[PDB]
């Protein structure tokens, strides 16, 4: 379209410093983590192994690895990693969470020095390693990025300029964990469908008493935050593991930690008496209702809030909205959900908040009116707010205080919340009247049978 | 060598995916007010020139006096990441040569910069509807320099420089060489620099994100204004106002000065508690200092600042977080060093969550300890506040505005302001009834600090002591 050339004029050019920059904005390194993994979910992997290989000689002692088996990356899809802000999954109608193709940099920038991404497709494997310590060492203002490809049969470079793929390769064998061929092809076969990517972020970020950011030794089926929970902090803030469960509210790919499946859930089915809220969004019918999704944590009265989902991707967990703000037990213990398409509100920059905050207030603030409405709907008054909740075990009169773990309270709450299940290898959800490691349709109904979806009542405001 | 690898490159869209990192516009427009303080400039003049023509109908222009630019600093603009200010022993607030960018983003779809140096001036023009327009996936942004003195094209490509005029007069607000040179003249001296962020963003209605007309001496956000919204997030009067805990550089919004405070000044029975941050030798302390808010009980909490610039204000710890009045109405205030804990991509917050909250916790512990050293709850808390105005049980609530009440108040905050002139912070001895005027030291009426040369006497906050 344009009526010139523009060769000669300066380009906006990225510096290895701005690597740094894009990385501070993750206060939160699960967010970090969640890019990553969001991009695996985008890739439709139908799982996502986040590892931990122990390397003592690399800073934070492990590499932190996300191996999924999704759609991989072409040559040039890899290429296009490194273009900042290119994301193709930014499309109308998209049911993808990449948009600002950043997240990948950011979220590997902030977990750690470099990272090395292997990714396999059709007929070639590409490497993608953006080593600051390369650039560290060897004063490198701009950011270089070698991205080798071979054939994934004949493990035979394909490649252009030799030269070009003789000097990757050994800044690969030089700055990263793979000092040979051999290793960079060993990382290459843990992909072992057609196509797949492996993200090994290392030389991780140390705390000030040199330790990771991440402990993965409390909890070697999780990936903590290595740092003391008060009371008051959040499993899904302190827990990746928690987080992973919840990160979205349409899990279809699964999770698993050092090799142990996250048990992902859905808030909408994980609650007492939910009830569906439609709420028609004047923004989102110019631009083309939401659903605010309620409920009663039986489980955990403390663990409430509002849980928006961009997209089906978390944002904003426990944000207390309507009567939650006041002091008092109202709405209390209640937990919200809504999964936000693009067209009403879009991501932060780290995805852990919403750039238009004046709309994000208003959803806050329709939320809430939907909250009261939800609990005068369920009506507590009819039973009482005390006796409700000592129903379920809550006989202490703190509210922080996990209910009693008497077997006549655990079945008193599990008899109102359906045990829904996803099978590790259809990946549909299914229920059961009335496991940590593997489970499937069959162990009851067939992985052929049709999803039965979570039917909430549905409930009117005003 | 390594010509032939694979660059990181820039693209048009991540202008967007920048500027997607202020949530708080206000601290978008904080990114151009740093840059403008780091440049050294004495005065900041954030003005709307009214275009209809342009989307959101005024153009946001940050006119600032400072050092400016020459060509080189102009193109490092463009290099994101790129901060000459990220150096040792630094009191400039940028690091992450991002600031600029992202806030201008946020703002509106384009920025068009003026700066003037030594005999070279210079427009970078990142235009964000020329790339629409034109189908550009890079970020390409001319950076035309004329010889300040005979307005002379300065370049090595006669070409490059016709094509870089050629997309100024095009997609940007001044379609000529003579409107170029008007923006260049509003930099009266012999350096400064003039941010222009043009089709600003639209809310759902069409009108544009901050509000200009409901006050024309502030930026407002063209949205209500809930009780409990703070002034610091929806006027951008207030934020300018204490978004420095040391602020030397004169903030005008179209026109009128912001009266800039600083908080520890502005407190009742301020006092200094030294913290020694082992992160800080770590890394090789900090001051906590803690008021009550007479004037504003509702407007307490922490106000952290970094490299003297905030970052998170009305920050509740300690006993704050308890429904309980404990510790309400204690405004808090810490400069925090880049070396004890650095900023977000936005500003906005701090990078280490983990030592933030720290300090957090660091700074409710010594609120606690403030609240007992100044035992005014001991000697009762509801007296205290009803001395002041508060005779209303609602914490909300204004003080009374009685005279009586105003005086009780205004006797224990000493009334500190700043010379027009020499920017030195004068403190004067009786009540001012003055918006912030033309104010300078000639006119104290302190003879010890009458003069513009007479030494800035800081302020003697007493330091209590934890423990
Ligand atoms: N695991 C993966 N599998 C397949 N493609 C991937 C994977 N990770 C990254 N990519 C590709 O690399 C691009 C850049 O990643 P990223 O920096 O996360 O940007 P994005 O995912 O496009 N958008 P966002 O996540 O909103 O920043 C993606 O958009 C994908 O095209
Ligand atoms: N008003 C100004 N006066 C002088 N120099 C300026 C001005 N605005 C920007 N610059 C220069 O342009 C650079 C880029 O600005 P910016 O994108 O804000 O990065 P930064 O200010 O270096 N760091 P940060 O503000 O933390 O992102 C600055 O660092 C200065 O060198
Ligand atoms: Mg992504
Ligand atoms: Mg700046
Ligand atoms: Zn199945
Ligand atoms: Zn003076």
């Amino acid at each position: 379209m344009a009526f010139t050339n523009y060769s000669s004029l300066n380009r906006a050019q990225l510096t290895f410093e701005y690597l740094h920059t894009n990385s501070t904005t993750h206060e939160f390194l699960f967010g970090a983590l969640a890019e990553l993994v969001d991009n695996a979910r985008d890739a439709d992997a139908t799982r996502i192994d986040i590892y931990a290989e122990r390397r003592e000689d690399l800073r934070g002692g492990f590499m932190l690895c996300f191996l999924d088996d999704g759609a991989g990356m072409d040559p040039s899809d890899a290429a296009s990693v490194i273009q900042f802000g290119k994301s193709a999954k930014r499309t109308p109608e998209s049911t993808q969470i990449g948009q600002y193709g950043n997240g990948l940099k950011s979220g590997s920038m902030r977990i750690g020095k470099d990272f090395i991404l292997f990714t396999k497709k059709e007929d070639t494997m590409t490497c993608l390693f953006l080593s600051r310590t390369f650039h560290e060492e060897e004063g490198i203002d701009e950011v270089i990025v070698p991205l080798p490809t071979w054939n994934a049969r004949t493990r035979e470079p394909v490649t252009d300029n030799v030269e070009k793929f003789a000097i990757e390769t050994e800044l690969i064998y030089k700055y990263s964990p793979f000092r040979t061929e051999e290793e960079v092809m060993t990382q290459f076969m843990k992909i072992p469908g057609d196509s797949g990517t492996l993200v090994i972020i290392f030389n991780l970020k140390l705390m000030d008493n040199g330790e990771p950011e991440l402990d993965i030794i409390s909890n070697p089926r999780d990936i903590q935050m290595a740092e003391t929970s008060p009371e008051g902090t959040k499993p899904e803030r302190r827990s990746f593991r928690a987080y992973a469960a919840v990160l979205y509210i349409d899990p279809r790919m699964r999770i698993f930690i050092h090799g142990h499946k996250v048990q992902t859930k859905r808030l909408s089915c994980c609650l007492y008496k939910p009830r569906m809220y439609k709420y028609t969004s004047s923004r989102f019918k110019t631009r083309a209702e939401l659903n605010f999704v309620f409920g009663v944590n039986i489980e955990h009265r403390d663990l409430d809030g509002m849980f928006i989902y961009n997209c089906s991707r978390l944002i904003k967990m426990y944000e207390k909205v309507g009567p939650q703000l006041e002091g008092g037990m109202a709405c209390g213990g209640v937990v919200g959900v809504v999964d936000v398409p693009y067209l009403v509100l879009e991501p932060t920059h780290n995805k852990q908040d919403f750039a238009d905050a004046k709309e994000y207030r208003h959803l806050l603030r329709a939320m809430g009116e939907h909250l009261a409405q939800y609990w005068k709907d369920i009506a507590i008054a009819q039973r009482g707010i005390i006796k409700f909740w000592d129903e379920f075990g809550y006989l202490s009169a703190n509210w922080n205080q996990p209910p009693s773990s008497e077997l006549r309270y655990k079945r008193r709450r599990a008899m109102e919340i359906p045990t829904t299940i996803q099978c590790d290898l259809c990946l549909k959800w299914r229920t059961l009247p009335f496991y940590p490691d593997t489970w499937v349709c069959s162990m009851n109904d067939r992985c052929e049978a049709s999803e039965q979806k979570q039917k909430v009542p549905l409930g009117t405001f005003r």
